[PDB]
């Protein structure tokens, strides 16, 4: 019956009671959510004076019964199946290599107000690491890579237009002897000029060898190291598949090529093989990036409390292009005696947008969220 309470636009307030290593503070949010569309939009201000913490380490802390559950998982909504009498919200959450929140919430309806009621003690933090010296990412769409990247797709250009200025002076100088050119035994410039130097040595077979896409493959290098040096400098999600997708083609024709390399040429080529550990570090960066963007709180059923219990890992952008882990573990118990829906295991997809508002002058955070329920299974 809970459900009836959640069709139209419902007002919201929170209240978090916060104590961060002594520093104590205050979080008072005003707003209103659409459980139809999943959407909620909430102003928060800081009501003691400034944060001792960054903001988005409170976002999962400041009402999951707003999230859309499509038709066909609708009895396995507990969060609305416990309003209006509302449910206890419990959530350990634990930075890696830092501190531990502790957070004990009541969210229920208090007149016609959807009322989110929160204690946090955070315990253990280092005055300066990634929360208490605020070093993590506010809402930037243009920010870091992180060393790694910029490393990693730096050397590679390199590599790629030394491999350029090697086949231009082959093709002019036939004497001519390249810093990787050792000897009879070792040559790396009669592997590039080799016919899979050129199109992957496949484009030729498809394209015809005619075709603007019949290049060297030092052109696609440098636009690929480029390319993924840029996107790792965005913070949104098609920068992120892209990636993953242009990194999986690369590392397929690096071992397409590693296979020509020995086995068929039988050549020692230093440059590619460092290409080779190059494509293999981007290719594990993107695979670790596409796991780090998605926020999905995972679901299970708590039949000896007659509630719930989640998990789910969320990941901060730090200032230097790093990540910092928050690991969290969380339990929901209803507040009254009356039934509850039970579900069965599932995920809620959480999409988060912060932002300023110009006419606040207080230390705040608007926060617009569209979250979906998916992924219903009878298992586990
Ligand atoms: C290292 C280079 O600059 C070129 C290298 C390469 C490696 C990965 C992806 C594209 C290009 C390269 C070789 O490995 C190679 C190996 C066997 C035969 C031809 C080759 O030519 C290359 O382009």
């Amino acid at each position: 019956k809970g459900e009836e309470l959640f069709t139209g636009v419902v007002p919201i307030l929170v209240e978090l009671d916060g104590d961060v290593n002594g520093h104590k503070f205050s979080v008072r949010g005003e707003g209103e959510g659409d459980a139809t569309n999943g959407k909620l939009t909430l102003k928060f201000i800081c009501t003691t004076g400034k944060l001792p913490v960054p903001w988005p380490t409170l976002v999962t802390t400041l009402v999951q019964c707003f999230s859309r559950y499509p038709d066909h998982m609708k009895r396995h909504d507990f969060f609305k199946s416990a309003m209006p009498e509302g449910y206890v919200q419990e959530r350990t959450i634990s930075f890696k290599d830092d501190g531990t929140y502790k957070t004990r919430a009541e969210v229920k309806f208090e007149g016609d107000t959807l009322v989110n009621r929160i204690e946090l003690k955070g315990i253990d933090f280092k005055e300066d690491g990634n929360i208490l010296g605020h070093k993590l990412e506010y809402n930037s769409t243009w920010g870091s890579p992180g060393w790694v990247r910029l490393a990693l797709c730096l050397t590679g250009l390199v590599l790629s237009l030394y491999a350029l200025h090697v086949k231009a002076a082959r093709a002019r100088d036939r004497d001519y002897r390249a810093l990787c050119d050792v000897g009879t035994a070792i040559s790396c410039s009669r592997v590039f000029s080799s016919r899979w130097g050129r199109g992957f040595g496949l484009v030729e077979h498809v394209l015809g060898q005619d075709s603007i896409l019949n290049q060297s493959n030092s052109i696609f290098g440098c636009i690929f190291y480029t390319l993924q040096l840029l996107l790792g400098c965005l913070r949104t999600r098609w920068a992120s598949v892209l990636m993953l997708l242009s990194s999986l083609v690369s590392l397929a024709g690096s071992v397409y090529l590693a296979w020509i390399l020995f086995f068929v040429l039988y050549d020692f080529c230093i440059v590619c093989i460092t290409t080779y550990a190059i494509n293999v570090s981007l290719m594990w960066l993107s695979f670790r990036k596409v796991q780090e963007n998605s926020h999905n709180v995972y679901i299970t059923a708590d039949k000896q409390k007659n509630g719930i219990k989640a998990n789910f890992k969320i990941r901060h952008n730090v200032e230097d292009g790093s990540v910092q882990l928050a690991d969290h573990y969380q339990q929901n118990t209803p507040i009254g005696d009356g039934p509850v829906l039970l579900p069965d295991n599932h995920y809620l997809s959480t999409q988060s947008v912060l932002s300023k508002d110009p006419n606040e002058k207080r230390d705040h955070m608007v926060l617009l969220e569209f979250v979906t329920a998916a992924g219903i299974t009878h298992h586990h």
